[PDB]
């Protein structure tokens, strides 16, 4: 086969193989065979050896198997260089800018531009040959970036096969995480006790820089594209505006908004119409980008040491302000995690007066070394949630006090317990955990109670009919369930579930009362070994370790809950209502 051809199949093979390793270990909806699949992974290795030149530590081969095809974070120089824009913060600049362009002119100044939102994300490069996606790397330093093609496949919008494009195409855009996701990812991290991201750029970086591409897919990652590299001239594009439309038609996703505008003045118009939607977008945007619209006049205009001249970045005012951290108070979540809250000196960020800010968890406070008396620079993560961006250390009077959790839980009085990287309340009955408790217990994985809708649980909790798990069985009085959208067509029905659930066995019962670590499997492995709550309640450290997957750390934990009077109490009241305490 002609050296040229070999390249193509090599380009294609590696793709189909990345696509299907994805279509498999990721999506779980493979099309081809798990065997006919290796019938390609082999041929890839056949051409790679009879044309050694094409070997690339990117190829599926370099690390094959029946494992998730990972992305080699190997450094890669991009076909063309990727630049950064210069920053303007006032209309004077951007006037001056368009003025700088006047150096040439042609009976004007009002210059047609294309203005678009500034996607707070990470620049990515996507090289394509004959249309096929060869690789996709991060911006890195503008010249060499990390290879991360696999992860770029977890984003369904990034196209793999173009059509009618230049033999060599280098399309550039960005990959980002929407505030909802950003915020979601940040919530799951606080609970685990990890340090949370301070913004959508970083949070997008990591979510893409994961060995296991299966992870990048659960993160929200979205990508948009706005520029070409090797290919401008090839494409026949003339206007920036057309570019974005061309880019769209080809299968590339272009989601950040854009529009035309004439002369600084006009640009300055879109700017504000934008600055007003600065928090109305499904993603954080810290400014906009003024791009001269005539691509033809891009060449004459050059790039400085590290920036273009035909384009510019007009950024929104930076919302950052210094203030002091005065006191810090604690709260307890629905899971038990005792959260930290910093009470700052009343300050201002966009008119909204900030006075109470989340610490996060103990990690954040530790990482940023956030003491008390400390002066802190507070910002808005994602431009939506204020948080101490960093402490102004040098200004430390040296008399600041270190943040320490309290001995007890402020919402029930029970002594606290450090279950991992975050402090929490072991109390089985702490009022702060009722809703979560009642629900977990009601899940099909638990004592399966389909009637208890998330709304009824908080309705039964607010109206005082319930307080904990046992109370469910004393709701017998349907007279009780007949005042919250239920009649007796609806009552009697649920009433029998709170009954039938009495019969789920000790296994499922142990899982319902959420013990420290006792997972669905750790629970069953617990019921089998004790037959009854009574027995278990008399379990010993040793007896507990001896169990499959019960480690010393969790053993000594379960051991303390079990002895807790509250737990005892809750259990008794459940037995005394007919809930079976034996293995089913
Ligand atoms: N829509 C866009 N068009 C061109 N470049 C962008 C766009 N969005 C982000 N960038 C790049 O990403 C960086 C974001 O900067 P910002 O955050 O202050 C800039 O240096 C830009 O070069
Ligand atoms: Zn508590």
């Amino acid at each position: 086969m002609t050296r040229e051809e070999a390249r193509r199949r090599i380009n294609e093979l590696r793709d189909l193989i990345r696509y299907h390793n994805y279509r498999y270990y990721v999506l779980a909806d493979p099309e081809i065979s798990d065997a006919e699949y290796d019938r390609l992974l082999r041929e890839l290795k056949e051409l790679e050896e009879r044309f050694p030149e094409f070997k690339s530590p990117d190829s599926p081969t370099e690390q094959v198997g029946a494992r998730p095809l990972e992305p080699t974070f190997r450094p890669v120089r991009h076909p063309t260089r990727m630049y950064s824009l210069d920053n303007a913060f006032t209309y004077e600049e951007v006037l001056a800018f368009e003025e700088r362009l006047e150096r040439a002119l042609g009976r004007k100044r009002p210059f047609l531009y294309t203005v678009e939102h500034k996607v707070d994300g990470l620049s990515v490069n996507l090289y394509y040959e004959e249309g096929v996606l060869v690789f996709g790397a991060t911006r890195g330093d503008g010249e060499v970036g990390e290879e991360v093609t696999q992860n770029l496949l977890t984003i369904p919008t990034i196209p793999r096969r173009l059509k009618g494009v230049p033999d060599r195409l280098e399309v550039r855009g960005e990959v980002y995480m929407p505030i909802e996701a950003f915020l979601r990812l940040n919530e799951e991290l606080e609970e685990r006790g990890e340090k949370v991201f301070k913004n959508p750029r970083n949070a997008a970086a990591g979510s893409l820089r994961q060995k296991d591409p299966r992870v990048t897919a659960k993160r929200g990652l979205r990508a948009t594209f706005y520029a070409l590299g090797l290919g401008l001239e090839e494409s026949g594009l003339k206007s920036q505006y057309e570019l974005l439309l061309w880019l769209k038609e080809k299968g590339f996703p272009v989601e950040h908004g854009y529009e035309k505008a004439l002369g600084a003045e006009g640009v300055e118009e879109v700017y504000r119409r934008f600055l007003a939607q600065r928090h109305a977008l499904p993603f954080e945007a810290d400014g906009v980008v003024v791009k001269l619209d005539d691509l033809a006049l891009w060449r004459e205009l050059g790039y400085t040491a590290r920036a273009p001249r035909f384009a510019l970045a007009y950024k929104f005012p930076a919302e950052e302000k210094e203030t002091r951290l005065l006191d810090v108070v604690f709260q307890v979540g629905r899971t038990g995690r005792v959260t930290p809250v910093g009470v700052l000196e009343p300050v201002f960020i966009e008119g909204s007066e900030v006075s109470r800010v989340t610490l996060h968890n103990e990690s954040y406070i530790e990482e940023l070394d956030i003491r008390i008396g400390d002066w802190v620079l507070v910002h808005k993560a994602g431009g939506v949630i204020p948080e101490v961006l960093r402490v102004l250390k040098e200004r430390r009077t040296g008399e600041e006090r270190p943040i320490r959790w309290p001995e007890t839980c402020p919402e029930c009085g029970h002594r606290l317990v450090k279950e991992g990287k975050v402090h929490r309340c072991p109390n089985p009955l702490c009022p702060a955990k009722r809703f979560e408790a009642i629900r977990h217990y009601a899940s099909r994985k638990a004592m399966d109670i389909e009637g208890l809708g998330e709304k009824l649980i908080e309705r039964l909790l607010e109206k005082g009919l319930v307080r904990d798990v046992a109370d469910l069985y004393h709701l017998r009085k349907e007279d009780l369930l007949g005042l919250e959208r239920m009649g007796e067509k609806s009552a009697q029905n649920l009433l029998r579930q709170i009954e039938e659930s009495k019969h789920r066995g000790l296994e499922r019962l142990l899982y319902a009362l959420g013990l420290p670590g006792v997972g669905e499997v750790l629970a069953r492995n617990l019921a089998r070994r004790f037959g009854t709550m009574d027995r278990l309640l008399e379990a010993s450290l040793e007896e507990l370790l001896e169990v499959e997957e019960v480690g010393e750390l969790t053993a000594r934990a379960i051991l303390e809950t079990l002895k807790d009077p509250a737990f005892r109490d809750l259990v008794r009241r459940l037995k005394e209502a007919g809930v079976s305490m034996e293995s089913k």
